[PDB]
């Protein structure tokens, strides 16, 4: 009788929208707003029947906002575009316009849920945002949660703020506190998130990369229940970007390591290849991020862009549970 | 106990040597080893009477390690700004260290290593631990940030302290990485780490960058008792590299935020300059890192080079306490 109209800011590749669906709450995306042409392509490919406003948030007038009549705002960080080799940030103005439009709306949205990076919870920008929603009478709670809490073998500590237009306090509210756990199963293995049709070749680490960074790598095996944070650089830079997968069981990493001693560069390359280390594929990162099994990219989107498009994405599973918590 | 001869691997700017002096333990550095020309100039400038071997660790033979007759190994991550021979020396150096340890005529009694967080779950750590266990060392790993000693800087790093002895360490937690020092410390303000000589200009934030990233910034005031991790990119890349300092006072950050609303680019740029945001100086970062007041660079070192040389540096104060804990 009362389906929620949802506004998705910085829709990117549609992580929020996907979280909306997994929450199984009565809602629908009335509008997606993002200027990234490559991201929007990914968005249409997975959400063809959803309106996508390819505009900056600052360029969307209050009249348009009132017309959309949204009851829920969902926003996650903007996709970091591969700058055209020749080589603008509307973020400050877009964020200010959001703060400026909210009090002037004809219908305040009942729900607000924002996902940002860790560290935001101490910024001056947070204090101004919190200040505005308090003036508008939102009861809120901030979180810092990693998908490991929901049993996903992937570290991705991110910031969350859930806001609800109600006078009463929230049942789980810790005033002035960032909660580190969901309000009151285990960590699955990585093999559950691996695509079995993936070309193991092509994704195998190149030999010169193995030679230089072999012992600086974080090598995980498929039975491992852990993996490090993925950044936009995965697949192009090797240090600090993510874990790599050893697709050659019954070979012990520490044995390859010790046997490299007193070997030539060529013999080490030959030895390290035995481990059959490979990158996680873009689709496999999306699995760990919680994108639905049906999620995919247009073929025109390069592998490099796919890693980049996912590097800054939210975790659909973590956001989906908070949506449920927020909706009761 | 008689005077301890200390070996400093990947000396860099000499954080390990500065920590040894702050430990106030009977020891001196008989050999500093690093191949970075820039870093070694800084090392010579501060420690002119210390032997500095500008060679790769893999290149130092066993007899020369035996002839050095060291009782303590201190190793810190290489300066990592990234020698004619084309060869990454990291792998062969680390494996060379492991292959030399058992073959030494004198095992060092003390071993202290500092590394980045995340190392404690690597296959490399496992091979390292295995080797020191088989050599008879008693060890304990830590993950400590300078805030545990009252320093207003976040910088979680990995530490391994090893000691050649039969008895276990009084604080030894087998199979655990301790997050506190084994059992004044009130976190001090950033005032006590700033330099009065510092030209507030020169380091002031430029207008172009203060317009794109103004609200993406972690702006800290001198009365604050906190700051984020500094990285090599600081002073060049704004986002994620470190906090920026607000020198103009009695001005409240959030007001300047709201006043950017509906203003033009040039009009916004003008309101933000009021905040008088400057970078932390390379020296000021060294103060937060714990380098002694006497620590300085040669003038020929560019400010850009000074920033990179400190990005991956250890914290002298935290290491110094562990050196004491180890010597007992
Ligand atoms: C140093 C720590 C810090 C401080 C501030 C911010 C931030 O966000 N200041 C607002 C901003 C924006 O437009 N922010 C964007 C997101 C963004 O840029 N994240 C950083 C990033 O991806 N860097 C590569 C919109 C947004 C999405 N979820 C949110 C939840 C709450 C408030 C705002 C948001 C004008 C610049 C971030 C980090
Ligand atoms: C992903 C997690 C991870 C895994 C491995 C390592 C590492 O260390 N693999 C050894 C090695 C090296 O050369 N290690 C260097 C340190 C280094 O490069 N750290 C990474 C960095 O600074 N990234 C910006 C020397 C060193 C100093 N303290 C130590 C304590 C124990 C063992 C080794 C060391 C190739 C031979 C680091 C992190």
């Amino acid at each position: 009788m009362e389906p929620l109209r949802v506004l998705e800011l910085y829709s990117g590749v549609g992580g929020m929208h996907h979280a909306l669906r997994e929450s199984c709450i009565p809602a629908q995306v009335v509008a997606a707003i993002d200027v990234n042409t490559v991201a929007n392509e990914v968005y249409k490919y997975n959400f063809p029947h959803t309106q996508l406003l390819a505009k900056t948030i600052e360029g969307i007038t209050l009249e348009e906002f009132d017309r959309l009549s949204f009851d829920m705002i969902l926003m996650s960080p903007p996709c970091q575009p591969f700058t055209r080799i020749g080589r603008t940030d509307s973020r400050t103005n877009s964020f200010l316009h959001i703060l400026d439009i909210l009090p002037r709306l004809q219908k305040l949205p009942k729900y607000i849920l924002l996902e940002n990076v860790k560290g935001f919870e101490v910024s001056s920008t947070r204090d101004l945002l919190i200040q505005t929603i308090e003036n508008c009478g939102f009861q809120y709670q901030e979180f810092l949660l990693s998908p490991t809490s929901l049993g996903i073998p992937n570290s991705r500590l991110r910031y969350f703020l859930i806001a609800k237009l109600q006078s009463e306090p929230l049942p789980f509210q810790a005033p002035g506190q960032v909660l580190m756990e969901f309000p009151k199963l285990s960590v699955k293995m990585l093999k559950d998130f691996l695509e079995d049709d993936t070309d193991v070749n092509q994704y195998l680490l190149p030999p010169k990369s193995l030679l230089r960074y072999a012992l600086l790598l974080d090598i995980v095996q498929p039975t491992c229940r852990r993996s490090v944070c993925f950044t936009k650089g995965y697949g192009s830079y090797i240090e600090g970007t993510g874990s790599v997968l050893q697709t050659a069981e019954d070979v012990q990493v520490e044995n390859i390591y010790k046997s490299l001693t007193n070997l030539s560069q060529e013999e080490q390359i030959t030895k390290l290849l035995i481990l059959k280390l490979r990158y996680f594929t873009p689709k496999e990162i999306a699995n760990l991020l919680g994108f639905p099994p049906e999620f995919g990219f247009p073929e025109k989107i390069t592998v490099k862009q796919r890693y980049r498009l996912l590097g800054n994405s939210l975790n659909v599973h973590v956001v989906a549970k908070l949506i449920k918590i927020l909706y009761e």
